[PDB]
DNA sequence: CAGTGGCTGA
DNA sequence: CAGTGGCTGA
């Protein structure tokens, strides 16, 4: 498809996105905007696990140092 | 000051991205939530240059299919 | 932003 | 989210 190996590949790169929730995720976000910008109850809403959304949801809220 | 490969390999694997304002970038977000956020007149303001962030804020902002 | 977890070997 | 483009060989 015309799904770029860019911003598509970026979702599956998380803990918690695998190409079966990419789809929605894709379907559901602009793009990387919109991604970092759902919720954990949207994530569970998409994805449709509430395990894959509790990891995405993490990296996307991981931040880089502990201070 | 951890930086896990996590978050901050994140920023560098933009194609308008370096470790010189990397540095910068996880001083202006905190995670992949605000950098994500972050407008291309932002990206100017913290990357420093209106290459990097007009391509660093292009693929944030690069549709899944057709971009 | 808007779709469901969209697949898989013989 | 909050920091400046934070480096580099002899």
């Amino acid at each position: 498809e015309k799904y770029n190996p860019g911003p598509q590949d970026f979702l599956l790169k998380m803990p918690g996105v695998n190409a079966k929730n990419c789809r929605s995720l894709m379907h559901h976000v602009k793009n990387i905007a919109e991604l970092a910008a759902l919720s954990q109850d949207e994530l569970t809403s998409i994805l449709g696990n509430a395990a894959n959304a509790k990891q995405l949801y993490d990296f996307i809220h991981t931040s880089f140092a502990e201070v």
